[PDB]
C-alpha cells in the first residue's frame, strides 16, 4: 500500500533541475555539475518516465559542430540504456548576456533574427530526439522601466517570432506543438503574457492557434497570488493544456521552486483533482530546484519526493471522489446543477418564463444554504486520511 | 496654466462612487445618502462630462414598475438639466444574498435564470438613458473553497449568459457592446476571469465575439501584483478596450478604491501617456470610494482631484514624448528598432542569413548597453517637472 | 480513534464568529443576528472551553445602565446553565464612525479621551465575567494617506493609552494583562503596529511592560506574507504569547477569516507542533467567520471544523517528533546543534581557537549536506498520514 | 536652480552596488569587475560623500595577510585623494557555500564559530578605516522548511552571536555601534528578523541593547508590503535609526534594488519628508543595482540619478510644509491635536470627566470631516510641482 512511480506514470524531470548547481544572486554553487548521463541513469532508477531539456543544458554554449554530435550520441546512448524518452524540449534565451533585454522581443533587431535561428536548430534537435511538445519561456521578455518597452510593438514581434516557427515546423513537416509558458515577474520587473490568461488570449491573435497551447506552472501562478487549479480549469476548458509543469511556492515572492507537495498543499490537492478528473494524459513534469542546503542525496531524495506526493494525493483525491458520503454533499451543494444548462429552452422561453423573475421567490432562494464548509471539510478529511 | 476639467475630457463618475456611505466590513456608515439627482448636479458642477450606473443605484431593489418610473424620470430631468450623459450602464449581481454564490455561475439554476432577467431589464434601461457599453463585473462569481466551484462548468454557464445577451441585443437592435471587468479576488476567495487576459482569452470563445471587450480597473491588476499599463497594452493590441476603470490601489491587499493619482503615481503616468498615445477615445471613468473619514466637502474634494491628476499626467506625458532630448534618448534606446519587423524578408532568408546566426558577433551585442537608466530619469525629471 | 473535543482542549470562540450575519463590502447579509445565548448553548454543546466578546457583541451600543445589566445576567445564566468560562474579553473601538480615525490615536483628543472609557468600562466587566485577558485590536489605527497622521505623535498617544489602562489595572487590583492585537492592514490602508514584531518592540517602551503581550492571529501575519510559525516562536521566545487567535488565510489579500486548517494547511501543522511542543497552556481561540454562502446548520459545521482540523494536526505533529526515524534525521541534520551554546567557552577562547578560522576547513565544512529535504518529506508523510 | 549633489549631503554607496556584474539567478553577468579604487574615483566625482564594504568586497575570499594589507592600502589612498570617507562596512556572511544555512544561526556549530571570527576581523579593518556604523545582514539566517529550524533556539544563537561582538568592541574600547538589517526573504524561504519591527523587538533582549539599532531598506519593507515611512518613524520613535538603506521597489516580489526614487514614488517623498523633518543625520546610503540591460555609462547615470531624486524630494517636500496653506490644512485635519497629550491632567481626572462620556456628544464628534483628501492633494500637487 506504498507510493513507488513507474513509467508508465509519466512523470518527467528537467536537467536543469537535478543539476541546478545552488548558485542564487546572493551566492555561489554548492554543488558540483553533473553530466546529463549521469542525470538520466539516476532518475530511471527513481522511476521517471523521461527527461526534458533547453538546448544548452546539452550542447555547451559555443559548442562546433563536431563537438555537439558527440554529446547528442553519448546523451542518445543513455535514453537507450534506460528506456527514457525525451517529451518535451525548450530553448535557452535568458542566461547569455545578449539576451539581457529579451529574445524574441529585444529592442535590437539583429539580437531577434538570432534567438529565431537558435530556437529553430533546437526545434530539428527536439524532433530528431523524439519530443512532441515545444516549450517557450519567454524569461527576459519584459522590462524594468516603462519608456525602455512599447508593448504593443512588442507584441507585434512576439506574434511574428511564433508565426515564423509555426510556418517552420508546418513546412518541415513536423508532428510538434508549442507551449507558452507564462510567468509574472523574475528576472524581469515585469515579463509579458504573465499569467495563462494572457498566454491564451495571446495565441487567439496567431496565425495558425491550433499548434500552441500554454505550459502552466504552479509557482509561476502562485507569484499573483492566482488559483493555480482555477487557471489550469480554463486551460483545459479552451483544450490548451499541452503540457504542465509542477513545482511548490508559499506565496508571493521570488521563484522558491520547491518540489512538488511543499508550498500550497491544499491547492496541490486540488490540481491532482482535477488533472485526474479531466483525463490529463501529458507530461507530469518537475521543474524545481533541490535546496542549495542539500548534497547529492538531498537532490535525489528531493526528486523522490515529488513524485511521492503526487502519487499521495492521488490517491486521496480518487478516495474523495468515490466516497458516496462526498457524493451526497456535491448534490447538497448543487454542483450537479450547476452542470446544467441555465436556458437550454431559449431566449425567448426565458422571457417569457414568470418563474424566472415576476414570480420568482428571491428570499427563499437566499435563504438556501449552499452547504460548502461541510463539503470543504470532507474533502480535508480525504486528505489528512482522517475519515473516522 | 491650471487643470481645470471640462466634458470635452470625458471624465465620468458611477453613483455608487461619491455616493458610497462609507460601511465597510468592520463599520458603520459615516455619510447620509445621496440622491442621485444631486450627484449629477454637483458633478456637473465639477466639469464631469457624465455619470454611470448599477440599476440598484438608481431604481431601490423591489420597486414597483410606476415608482421604477418616477424614479428614472427625476433621473432624466436632472440629465437634460446639466447636460450630463451617461456612457454606461451596468448590473447588480453582487449585493443581494441570492447571489451568494454569485449570478451567471450560481449554482442553483434558478438564480442563474433570475439574474439574467435582471440584466436584460437594466440593458432595455441603459439603451434608453444612451449608453453605449455595458458592464459585467462578476464580482460573486468564484469560491472560497476547491469543492464548491467546477470550474469548467461554472466557464460553461458564464459563456452561456453572456452567448444569450449577445443574442438578445442583436435581435432587439440595439448599438451597445459589453465590457468584462476582471478582479482577481474580494468579494469571493477567488474570482472567475481574475484578470484582463482571463477575460480576454475567455471572450474569444463566445459566439459573437466582436460584441464584447474589457473594462479594465487600476486597482484590480495591481491587486495581483501585475503591470496595469502593460495589460492594457494587451487589451489595446487585441482592440478590446471598450472602457476603463480609474483609481488607486497601494499593492496587493483589500480593494482600497482610492482616488485616481494616488496608489502607484508611476504607474498612473505610464497609464495616462498610453491612452493619450494610442488615442483612447472612450470615457475617463472613476470607480472610486472616498475615504470614510471624509464628509461632503471630501468627498467632491476627492472627485475633483481624481481629473486633476489625470490632467497634468496628461501634461507630463505630453511633454515627455514632445521632448527632442527624449527623442534621441528612445533612438539611443532602440525603441525605432522594437518597432520594425524582425523579418519582413521571410522564413527561407532568414534562414539562409549567415549574419544571423552563423556570422553573428554575440559578444559585440551583448556589450551594447540599452541605457534604460538615463532614459527613466528623463521620465522620472518629467514627471515631477524638475526639467533643468 | 476520532477527533472529538472536550472543554479540556481549551477551545474558545468569539461571539462575533459564529454570529456573523455575512455583510461584507459588497454585500447585505444572508443570515439572521444570534442571540448571545444560544450561541453559548451551541458552542457548549460543540464542546469549547468558552466564549469571548467585544463590549458592543454584548450590549447594543447606546444601551441604558439597565438593559445593560439585563443582558449581562442574562448572559451569566447561560454562563452558569453550560459550565462556558469568558478567558478574554475586548473592546470595539472600530465599529461606530465616531473611531473613523481611530481610537486611542485620532486626532480628535475628545475621541481618544472617550476611547479610553468606553475601555474601562469594559474592563470592569470582562473582570466580573472571569476574563484573564483584555486584547487590544487597534483596527483604526492608521491611515491611507502621508500627512493624515504624524505616526511619531501617533505611537506616544498609543503609549499614553496603554500606560493609563495599565495604571489603572494595578490601581483596582485586578489580575488581568493586556495582549496587543496586530493587523498590517484593512479596515484602515495601513495600521499601526502592523506584525507580530512591531507589537513586540512598541510594548518594551511602555512604562510596566510585564503586563502587556501580544496576540497573534494567523490570517493577520500571512497578509503580509510572513511566516506565522516563526512569529509565534520569537513572541514565545519573548516570553509575551498571552493568548492567540486561530483561521485560515490563502495568501495576501483581504482578510478571508476562514476557519482553522483551510488556508496555509502546512503553516497550521507547523504552528500546532510548535504551540504544543513549547507547552502554550492559554486558550485556542477562532476569530474567523463561516463563509456567508452558508446557513445556521453551516455555520457550526464550520466551528466544529476548526476543533476538529487543530486535533489532527496535534496528532500528526506528535506522531511526527516521537517517530524514532525523525528524531534521527533531526540528528543528521543537526537539530540537536542548534541547540548547543557557539561559544561557552568565552569571546577569549573564541578569539584564541585556531579551530575557528586559521585551521577551519571551510571546504570540508561547505560539502556537508543538511539533509533537510528527507527531513521535509518525513513531515509530509506524517501530516497526510502515509508513513509506509 | 538644479539639483547637484555636494559630499555636504551625505550621500554613500556600496561598492557592491555600482559594481555589481548583473548576474542574477537566470543569467551571466554582463559587465567586466570594477577595480574598488575606480568606484571611489567615478563616486566623488559624482558628488558621493562616501563608499562602504563588506570584507569580500575589498579583500578577496582567502587572501593571505600580505595580500590582503596590499588591498587595504591601494584603497586607503584612493579615499585620501579624494576625500570619500568610509561611515559603515559590514560582513559577507551569505556568499561561500559554507554559510549556506546561516552564518550567526547555521545548524552547524564550527560554522557559527567561522562566522563570529571572520565578523571580528572586519570589525578591526572597519575602525581602523573610520567607520562608525557596523552593519549585519543575516540573508542566509532562515530556512525553505519548518523541521529545518528552531526558531527559539535559533534566536539563542543570534542573541549570543550579538552579544559576544558587543563584549568584543566594549572591550576594545571601539567606538563603533551595530546596526542590524531586517529582510524578510530572499535568498532564503523566510529570513529571521523578517521586518524592522522584529528587529527591534530583538535588540531589547540583548545584554548591551544601547550598541544596537537598525539599518531598514526601502525595498526589504515593501517586499512584506509593509509602509516604510511608518517603519522608520517608529524606529526614530525608539530612537534606533543608526543607518538607512535607500532604494526602490516595486510591490511584493523579489528583490529588485531599483535606484532611489523608482518604485513607490509617493512612499519615497515621504520618507524623505520624515527624515529631513526630524533631523535624520546619518549617511544616505544607496543599496541598489543598476540593472544589467546598462553597460558603464548606465551605471554611473543610475547612481546619479539616486542623488538626483532624493534632491529633488527633499526640494518637494520642504515646500510643502512651509506652504502656509498646508499648514492651515494640517490643522483643519487636527494634526496639532494628535500631538497634544490625551490625558495630561491624568487618569482620575479623566474618569471624574462626564464630558469623556457620560455627557459625550458622539454623533456631533463623528459627523466632523477629516479633511484627508485636500491635505493629500495638497501634497501631490506639491510632489508634481503643480502648485497653481
Amino acid at each position: 500500500m506504498n507510493y513507488q512511480p513507474t513509467p508508465e506514470d509519466r512523470f518527467t524531470f528537467g536537467l536543469w533541475t537535478v543539476g541546478w548547481q545552488g548558485r542564487d544572486p546572493f551566492g555561489d554553487a554548492t554543488r558540483r555539475a553533473l553530466d546529463p548521463v549521469e542525470s538520466v541513469r539516476r532518475l530511471a532508477e527513481l522511476g521517471a518516465h523521461g527527461v526534458t531539456f533547453h538546448d544548452d543544458d546539452l550542447i555547451p554554449f559555443g559548442s562546433s559542430d563536431s563537438e555537439r554530435e558527440e554529446h547528442v550520441k553519448r546523451f542518445r546512448q543513455a535514453l537507450d540504456d534506460t528506456g527514457m524518452k525525451v517529451p518535451m524540449a525548450t530553448t535557452n534565451l535568458f542566461t547569455h548576456p545578449v539576451f539581457k533585454d529579451g529574445g524574441f522581443t529585444a529592442n535590437d533587431r539583429d539580437v531577434r533574427r538570432y534567438a529565431l535561428r537558435k530556437t529553430i536548430r533546437n526545434i530539428d534537435l527536439a524532433v530528431e530526439l523524439g519530443a512532441e511538445t515545444y516549450v517557450a519561456w519567454g524569461g527576459r521578455e519584459g522590462a524594468e522601466s516603462g519608456g525602455a518597452k512599447d508593448v504593443r510593438d512588442a507584441l507585434d514581434r512576439m506574434k511574428e517570432a511564433f508565426d515564423l516557427l509555426g510556418e517552420y515546423v508546418t513546412s518541415q513537416g513536423y508532428d510538434i506543438r508549442f507551449a507558452i509558458e507564462p510567468k509574472p515577474n523574475e528576472p524581469r520587473g515585469d515579463i509579458l503574457l504573465p499569467t495563462v490568461g494572457h498566454a491564451l488570449a495571446f495565441i487567439e491573435r496567431l496565425e495558425r492557434p491550433e499548434l500552441y497551447g500554454v505550459n502552466p506552472e504552479v509557482g509561476h501562478e502562485q507569484m499573483a497570488g492566482l488559483n493555480f487549479p482555477h487557471g489550469i480549469a480554463q486551460a483545459l476548458w479552451a483544450g490548451k493544456l499541452f503540457h504542465i509543469d509542477l513545482n511548490g511556492q508559499n506565496g508571493i515572492k521570488y521563484d522558491q521552486d520547491l518540489r512538488f507537495g511543499a508550498g500550497d498543499l491544499r491547492a496541490a490537492f486540488w490540481l491532482v483533482d482535477l488533472l485526474e478528473s479531466a483525463g490529463y494524459s501529458g507530461p507530469r513534469h518537475f521543474d524545481f530546484k533541490p535546496p542549495r542546503t542539500e548534497d547529492f542525496d538531498g537532490v535525489w531524495a528531493s526528486a523522490a519526493g515529488c513524485m511521492r506526493n503526487y502519487l499521495i494525493l492521488k490517491e486521496r483525491a480518487a478516495a474523495f471522489r468515490a466516497d458516496p458520503e462526498v457524493q451526497e454533499a456535491l448534490r447538497a451543494s448543487r454542483l450537479d446543477e450547476l452542470a446544467r444548462p441555465t436556458a437550454a429552452d431559449g431566449l425567448q422561453a426565458l422571457l417569457d418564463d414568470r418563474s424566472a423573475f415576476e414570480e420568482f421567490d428571491v428570499d427563499a432562494a437566499a435563504a438556501r444554504g449552499m452547504a460548502f464548509e461541510r463539503l470543504d471539510q470532507l474533502a480535508m478529511d480525504h486528505l489528512l486520511g482522517a475519515r473516522g
